[PDB]
């Protein structure tokens, strides 16, 4: 499983290419996988990735919510490895087809792909959370190896890690602003991602410094 | 929304040469694109621009928006800076997120469509199940603009049922997916077409041929 320092993931959304760049370089000695979605590359560009690349030593995971149908989920995964994203963020969701055209292209592209189960703010109680155990044991199935669990219910992180196994790599946002706690989210998931509580302090640094204090006996 | 001949065109080339040379050869048929991340990662955000710029075309962002609130409101505001002037918005994630995406549209002049049930196999595993309430909950959110599927016209009028006649209703699909153009017509506003027309050898002739078929429509 790829190596997060610190159990660390940086959320990078900020819209604005020199404030994306400031905050990362800052934070750059306390976080080397940086999770870069639509924010940032829709306001400015896929080149963006190559730019992080290029400034930072930091892997890529490509925050996309990957939920079209086979065909277009295809294309999706192979634009955004041809920018150089280390892996990509699927929906479950929209069923095994659509996760599967994305594996496809992630083994033919050696490449990842990270299976997003349930949802960590209030909307995915709604309709997520009841097809959320489903949708991971569906992932189990599939081979998916990489997955996404919400912060922001421990009860059901812990259940998502039971389905998926030791084995698996479980990352988990919601951490901070959203309310998650970061000692209590490791317990489950292999490392945290943290967005706003970092990259909106007034010292972004400081702030993941301060988590990485907070966790540091694991 | 007036869509010309009721058919919009989903560009999913992955190249700006051909992307825009194709559009340009079926422009006498449509008015309204659809462009998704397929084009938008591979060659830019500003392509939105460049489309209203040679064709003078509207232009719907097949984004399916899919992610907490926070983060479609900042999704919602890159796109329609681009110059999109709907968007395509997931359900699934419950009423917040869509919430979010409706007061990003208010705010800049934009139209949301919520997508309630997908065109494919796999919309079979948990978003049927989940579709008519999906439907219930953007009638209760004020929403007017609908996304269903070609594939399934049972499916595609028991949405137009929960909704309204009142509501916009476009479906994908047609073509390529198996969807029947004119069927898809008896319950849709407007149908969308990808792959039939821009895969075709004379994607012209498949344009007309398609309007063709439901020129009585
Ligand atoms: O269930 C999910 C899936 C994805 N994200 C994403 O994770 C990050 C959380 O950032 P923040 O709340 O720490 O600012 C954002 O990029 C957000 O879009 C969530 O928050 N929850
Ligand atoms: O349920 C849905 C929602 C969206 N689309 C989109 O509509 C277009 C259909 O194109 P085609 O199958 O006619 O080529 C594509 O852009 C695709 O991503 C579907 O096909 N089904």
């Amino acid at each position: 499983v790829m190596d997060v320092m610190n159990r660390l993931i940086l959320a990078m959304d900020l819209m604005n290419r020199d404030d994306a760049l400031r905050v990362t370089g800052e934070v750059r000695e306390y976080i080397d996988t940086v999770k870069i979605g639509y924010p940032l590359v829709l306001s400015e560009g896929m080149d963006i990735i190559a730019e992080f690349r290029k400034r930072f030593g930091c892997r890529i995971i490509a925050n996309f919510k990957v939920a079209d149908i086979p065909e277009t989920n295809e294309k999706i995964c192979r634009a955004t490895f041809k920018a150089g994203a280390d892996a990509i963020i699927v929906h479950g969701f929209p069923g095994a087809d659509s996760v599967r055209a994305c594996l496809n292209v992630a083994e033919e592209m050696g490449r990842e792909v990270f299976l997003l189960t349930e949802m960590s703010h209030p909307g995915a109680e709604m309709f997520i959370q009841g097809a959320a155990d489903e949708i991971a044991r569906m992932g189990v199935d599939l081979g998916v190896k990489n997955y996404v669990g919400p912060s922001t219910r421990p009860e059901r992180l812990s259940r998502l890690r039971e389905i998926i196994g030791q084995d698996s790599f479980l990352i988990s946002p919601g951490v901070g602003a959203q309310g998650g706690d970061p000692g209590e989210t490791l317990r489950f998931a292999d490392a945290i991602i943290v967005g706003r509580s970092i990259y909106l302090a007034d010292n972004p640094a400081a702030a993941a410094a301060g988590i990485i204090e907070s966790i540091k006996d694991l």
